[PDB]
């Protein structure tokens, strides 16, 4: 079973360690190095019009932090959805999909009509994930980046 | 145990730290330095390690900066049932490397070992791990003996 809960201060280091793994930041726009704390903290301080959750996976009477899911641009009619699962061997097990659908349901219920994701051309798993939820490539983003959109 | 330099503190690990610890060890930039690891860890392997622990202590390394503390690595001693326990160290944040955090953390562990009556300690280090070699030699460790392939034991008298 999957549950998502809001991020706290305490999760900052775990979030950074996921984002500092090259196996993962190969999929983030222009990131070439692991994160520095001041950049990570500065991101944390400058958060506006967004919600960030930690993904919790329950199995065998254990509950663990497995990734993060977020929406930003909530001051628009088309908020942006981000999804990161930190455990590399959980990929392909629909944890990302289920987590995004939790945020999509929330978005729909609070009145948003659309939502989108920015994805790099090489990020095939993310593409499959969003397309399994009905998103479609509608627009080019920055270089080698594409915007996928859904109707809620 | 704590170590002003900003300040380094070490505190015992907890169930809650497990995912962060796995996240550091699953980074290829780190596991480059680990005997034969070629892949990120799986939770089942990581958690089976955790439920298997004996004759060891693991700490999280805390860095206090602007008077606010954060988790930056892990330091550990194992083989405590012998007269020559093994010390392991890992700094998870990458742009902290080369700032003596690992050195100070290890020396905190050496002081704790000494005070309860150990007289020796060692580290197992891969040949390619130049920062770790410098760390332990800065504390007086001496290359002593081959470990497994491309791996060396470095020992110190406490």
């Amino acid at each position: 079973k999957i549950i998502i809960r809001q991020i706290t201060d305490n999760d900052l280091e775990l979030l950074m360690a996921w984002r500092s793994n090259p196996l993962i930041y190969k999929f983030f726009y222009i990131q070439k190095e692991p994160l520095k704390w001041e950049e990570h903290y500065s991101w944390w301080m400058s958060r506006e019009n967004r919600v960030d959750w930690i993904i919790l996976l329950r199995e065998n009477n254990t509950i663990r932090k497995v990734g993060s899911v977020n929406v930003s641009q909530l001051n628009t009619d088309n908020p942006e959805i981000g999804i990161l699962i930190g455990e590399f061997f959980l990929w392909g097990k629909h944890i990302g999909r289920h987590s995004v659908s939790l945020v999509l349901k929330w978005l729909k219920n609070i009145g948003y009509k659309k939502a989108h994701a920015r994805i790099l051309e090489n990020n095939i798993r993310s593409i499959k994930l969003f397309e399994s939820l009905g998103f479609k490539k509608t627009k080019k983003g920055r270089e080698n980046e594409w915007i996928y959109e859904v109707n809620l």
